[PDB]
């Protein structure tokens, strides 16, 4: 025992759990999502997973988002794709359109309309 | 492989009742208010950002030690907090046992939670 | 393939690798270090390990820095301050005594460390 | 268990700029940033190496893809960079196949390792 409390996983309701999970895994460079029960499961590096679940309702309102921390080099590579592919993006969590500046950030939506953010935290930030 | 989830926003009816309850259930400080959020920081480089304005089997799950599980579950039971062994809230009154223990419950905003040891 | 380059481990030369590794593991709440070859191994959460190696022979502002919740920070710094462990607010050890937080200190081998927070 | 992360570590070298520039270009990383007394090389797993102005078997080791190993090893071999299969630099001109992966050690005189696991 004696560990400190961790966030281990959270369920995110989206219009299409498979479109959402595939988009997120492919954009962030993660392996193919796993199917578990009603969920499409995406594991992140800091001992936490996102479990996408089908939900036809509204789903996520700004300034809600899930934010992913990546290196400056991965930020440049993902943002370059988030530009050639016509992904809408915003500099702020309230969505402005067309990045944030210690660190950088950019916000965008997945195919289900789930709000995302990629952000950096370089040394000296 | 290296990407981390740094923070996630959780929509609740009242961000302050939810965050304050969770921090005192989990032995965390008094939450910090940042922008429109009530912030709960966890140990694994991630925070939950509660925001004003939960459908089963959705939940937020926390991995904790066996000793903190015993203490939180004791609080739940002595405090009369409804709890279930399953994410569908179909098995009230019990915990579950994958080499670990787990139990599901709701916070005062009706948000679904889970604590687990494995 | 296609992963991005990661720092997987680094070897740190100290007077006593076992005193250093056990001190570090017990202070940061990590499991007991493992012995591998000539090294005492401490694994951290972000897929990187420190391998301590015995060396008769760290200078400021050099250090190894560990990121923790503020809050385990309060718990570890509580140990540092109540236990009389010398500490400084700066990497040059010119400010003894003591957004995010940080504090610098030495392990029993004289290896320079830092614990730091990065809250939302 | 464990949640503590290694966020940065300072590496002592004769010339911080030669080391950081060499490593970033060899590993396919962007240009290093200079901050205070350090030359900063950021890696993907929420950690940075801070070079500041090394004895075998000490080294710094990088986990990389199979494809990046081929490109770095190609640079090493076509570029004449001395390399060894072992951390003691006793097996020159060889790579290791540890754990089904591939690995090689080399000097920049600071000791490095790349591995694919
Ligand atoms: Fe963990
Ligand atoms: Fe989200
Ligand atoms: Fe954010
Ligand atoms: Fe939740
Ligand atoms: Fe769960
Ligand atoms: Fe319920
Ligand atoms: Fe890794
Ligand atoms: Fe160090
Ligand atoms: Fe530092
Ligand atoms: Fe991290
Ligand atoms: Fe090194
Ligand atoms: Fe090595
Ligand atoms: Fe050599």
């Amino acid at each position: 025992s004696h560990m400190a409390v961790e966030l281990n996983h959270t369920i995110v309701l989206v219009k299409d759990k498979d479109a959402s999970a595939t988009f997120m895994a492919d954009l962030l460079g993660l392996p193919k999502p796993k199917e578990m029960g009603p969920f499409a499961v995406l594991q992140l590096a800091n001992d936490v997973s996102i479990l996408f679940m089908d939900f036809r309702g509204e789903g996520d309102i700004v300034p809600g988002h899930c934010a992913f921390l990546i290196s400056d080099e991965e930020f440049d590579q993902i943002f370059g794709r988030i530009r050639e592919g016509g992904i809408e993006h915003w500099a702020d969590q309230y969505h402005e359109p067309g990045i944030n500046d210690g660190g950088r950030g950019v916000y965008f939506e997945d195919p289900s309309g789930h709000n995302m953010e990629i952000m950096t935290r370089p040394y000296g930030s």
